[PDB]
């Protein structure tokens, strides 16, 4: 029979799902994951996608390629592209305008597209959802941010295309997370639904009206440089300064120590979402000192205080642009993985007044699940319009 996956192409992590047997179900890659980093590393011997690219990165900065959506579908003269370049540790080059990114592979130098490095983490998806279900599948729903331009979207189809998939329909990614908490199926009348997506280096406000089931993007606002791992680095930071005050030796020149750190923040962070303490255990830190702490739900907080309430001004800008009241949004759906720390949905929580929010699907596979949702009705249309 005729399958079909949803795909959420994120700027740091992808997530794939399918909907059979009228349930929609997260497949998790070889290793577990139920989302995979959109890393692709070039080495000496092979090409790494996934979580193997990933765990590579700090031994190969220079060929590991990640963030390709932020340079996908635009032009090398773009201002956002001449920003991004300087703080990425892999070259980018300039071809007809048109960037490409530069590395070293089997040693030889050689050049890709956006599209391309997507078209690769696209492979691992299409791969990861066949060897679940047991066959190959080629038709799919690839989302994408909702201020993203026509020249973006294609790019995106493009890379499916190359990935060898079958692009059903390219859908805004808020479109999907409402999709997936069937918000354009409360009938009749126009339903107001506030995306709050927070990733872990992107932040998007989106407003929907979804009248008869028909959706409308009535305002776009956010933050195209704050995520999760600025949260990180809050605590990294703390940390750094712990252990001077602690041993009186600056970690921070070494790369190892500072990114090994760097991992232990972000778990530190994730048990926080959860639980009031989180504990950092790492062995032989600096100068063969061990570094055993922890650090409190109160304090992670206060490290990134400012940073949460800097979400809200996002959002109330999209009210503003869409011309909408706090008590004229019917529903809030949280996206992203950092919606999941108590502290943001407390905020986003009291800004409108005590309204519940949208959280049963998880944040990070809401996206995939709403994508899933739309390939199994799109390939079922396609196909009943065949027989
Ligand atoms: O690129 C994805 C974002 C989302 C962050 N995940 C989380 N942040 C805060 N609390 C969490 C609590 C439980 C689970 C979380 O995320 C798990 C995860 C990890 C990696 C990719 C997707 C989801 C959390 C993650 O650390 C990163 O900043
Ligand atoms: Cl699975």
């Amino acid at each position: 029979k005729a399958a079909a996956i949803g795909i959420d192409l994120g700027t740091t992590y992808s997530c794939v799902g399918v909907f059979q047997h009228g349930k929609v179900e997260i497949i998790a890659n070889d290793q577990g994951n139920r989302t995979t980093p959109s890393y692709v590393a070039f080495t000496d011997t092979e090409r790494l996608i996934g979580d193997a690219a990933k765990n590579q990165v700090a031994l190969n900065p220079q060929n590991t390629v990640f963030d390709a959506k932020r340079l996908i579908g635009r032009k090398f003269g773009d201002p956002v592209v001449q920003s991004d370049m300087k703080h990425w540790p892999f070259q980018v080059i300039n071809d007809g305008d048109k960037p490409k990114v530069q590395v070293s592979y089997k040693g030889e130098t050689k050049a890709f597209y956006p599209e391309e490095i997507s078209s690769m983490v696209l492979t691992k998806m299409k791969e990861i959802a066949e060897a679940y279900l047991g066959y190959p599948v080629t038709n799919a729903v690839i989302t994408v941010p909702a201020y993203f331009n026509d020249s973006q979207r294609q790019a995106t189809k493009d890379a499916g295309v190359i990935a060898g998939l079958n692009v059903l329909r390219i859908i805004n990614e808020p479109t999907a997370a409402a999709i997936a908490y069937g918000l354009d199926r409360t009938g009749k009348g126009e339903r107001n639904v506030l995306i709050f997506d927070l990733g872990g280096g992107t932040f998007d406000v989106s407003i929907l009206t979804i009248d008869d089931g028909i959706f409308e993007v009535k305002a776009t606002a956010g933050d195209t440089h704050l995520g999760g791992e600025d949260f990180d680095n809050r605590l990294v930071n703390h940390f750094v300064e712990e252990f001077k005050r602690k041993h009186k030796k600056d970690i921070s020149q070494n790369k190892r120590a500072v990114r090994r750190l760097r991992t232990a923040c972000e778990r530190a962070k994730r048990t926080l979402s959860s639980s009031t303490q989180a504990s950092l255990e790492i062995d032989s830190l600096f100068e063969g000192i061990d570094f055993y702490t922890s650090i409190t739900r109160a304090r992670f907080e206060e490290l990134c205080s400012d940073l949460f309430r800097s979400t809200l001004e996002p959002v109330e800008k999209a009210l503003r642009d869409a011309k909408l009241d706090k008590a004229q949004i019917h529903d809030l759906v949280l996206v992203g993985g950092s919606t999941r720390i108590p502290k943001v949905q407390k905020l986003l929580q009291d800004f409108f007044n005590g309204r519940d929010l949208n959280k049963s699907i998880n944040p990070d596979e809401a996206v995939a699940y709403g994508a899933a949702v739309q390939a199994a009705i799109l390939i079922k249309s396609t196909r009943a319009a065949a027989s």
